[PDB]
């Protein structure tokens, strides 16, 4: 096991993934012949592997979510003091938690499913952090050492039903499609501090959120730490440790939303690329998402 | 068909419950007692069975549970006690599912915990997924009903800010079982008689009849903003009597507290309540 870290990722259609890893040159490397299956149990196998020795994935294949098995999703609420700023709202003193519902959970570039009659979707990119041992009271100081690597999502949001549908704010967190998670699960050596990362997202092209976690109010350890006191994380679990400033329900003069036809690009340093294009609210039948 | 699963954590096996109220081993049938394996399970033929030996720990009944989603306030006869509105629709918020739990097993208090508090609940186990499902059709939609504790912290509910779900998703919260019975066997939900003891004392007493939204109501309603899928599990609320509202002043749980609830038909439960303590790398469910 070196120190240099690792880009792990599941690659092909829905149900079909294949576990994979990424080269110096952005080409996808195939981890079939090392582990099955890329789960948090799989990690000790695939962090050992001879990049050199894997054979190159051709064509094009879809990113799917870059870890199977992500059991639940923990999210926290304002958490960059820009952000606050931008608002008008005060630094918090403890970190507001809620669930992200599990059935969110989509690949990166996964299209995203309005739900009906939405006319407040918007958009929230986070440094999400992917839990590899068990976080129970953990301190501090021993948090990040918990950590199976960071990954970029979108933390989609309907803000009618999360806001004026009662005071949970999950009720407008689950919708299908409204967590794309990925490309990429990269472990902590490859990521360096994840407290001086550049954050960004565009929609239509045009720049909404910048960022750069350096600004976050509570540390990804310091979250950890708290969240375990009140919920265990489990290795697998996801925790998404909220948004810069520039979401759409912030602009002024007037807010912003999203609508059909929009698409979303964002990104994270270290962490890759998403693009989502958004859809208007239709029956998915009996379609398994994740 | 009541069924359950029998053994230690993590190494439970599957069962169904006899016309004597005796554990029969379905491990010769199905290998888990997954939603997938009922139709199997239920057409099996139990004298072919054997009796389990020993008097094992009952499991969660249902192996394979996705998520919870959970409900606010829901009783009609809750809100007149606690002087609340009717709500318009239901609260939901999300039940973590690391607090799943055996349905006798230990309770474990959260540090410096003084709120600890008791919810019994009528739990319902997605049997077909459930995507904005009518009214009409969502009570076939269900694979079974299950006795539920929804055990809350109130401090950290609603002292630590809007979201109940901070109070709610502590180890060993979410005790379920001991039987998945299903739905031929239960009759109308909205018609189970429904109590909660704590150390003998009756705290807790109703009937699912005073649901503000019934089970079909709620499928439909949650099904418009999550998605559930087969072996999730949906808990609809507790009727009046929580320590939160005794009065004249409230009442917590405490480390020695044996809490005993049922409801007909589903089984009863039994918890003895601990202070905190670090529980290691204990994995719960
Ligand atoms: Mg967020
Ligand atoms: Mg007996
Ligand atoms: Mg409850």
């Amino acid at each position: 096991h070196h120190h240099h870290g690792s880009k792990f990722c599941r690659f092909g259609q829905r149900g079909q993934e294949k576990p994979g890893i990424i080269d110096a040159d952005g080409n996808i490397r195939d981890l079939s012949g090392v582990v099955p299956e890329l789960t948090i149990d799989a990690l000790a196998a695939a962090k050992g592997a001879d990049i050199a020795l894997l054979p190159l994935v051709e064509g094009e294949p879809r990113y799917g979510v870059p870890v199977k098995g992500i059991g639940k999703i923990v999210a926290i609420g304002l958490n960059y003091e820009d952000h606050a700023i931008e608002s008008n709202l005060p630094i918090p003193t403890e970190p507001m938690m809620f669930m992200k519902a599990l059935s969110s959970l989509n690949g990166p570039n996964d299209e995203v499913v309005l739900p009906k009659n939405s006319t407040h979707g918007d958009w929230e990119v986070e440094l999400g952090v992917v839990i590899g041992e068990t976080c129970r009271f953990v301190s501090e100081d021993e948090a990040l050492s918990k950590v199976a690597g960071y990954v970029l999502v979108n933390d989609v949001s309907e803000r009618f039903n999360q806001k004026q549908r009662g005071t949970q704010w999950s009720k407008g967190k689950g919708h299908d499609t409204f967590c794309p998670v990925g490309p990429w699960l990269v472990t902590p050596d490859e990521v360096g501090d994840p407290q001086d990362l550049d954050v960004h997202l565009d929609v239509n092209g045009e720049r909404m959120q910048t960022g750069n976690t350096k600004t976050m109010i509570f540390n990804v350890a310091q979250l950890i730490s708290y969240v375990s006191e009140y919920i265990t994380l489990y290795p697998g679990d996801l925790m998404i440790t909220g948004t810069p400033p520039g979401v759409g329900e912030g602009k002024k003069p007037q807010a912003i939303y999203l609508k059909a036809g929009d698409v979303m690009e964002l990104g994270i340093e270290k962490l890759g690329t998403q693009r989502q294009q958004v859809s208007e609210w239709r029956h998915l039948g009996d379609e398994v998402f994740g």
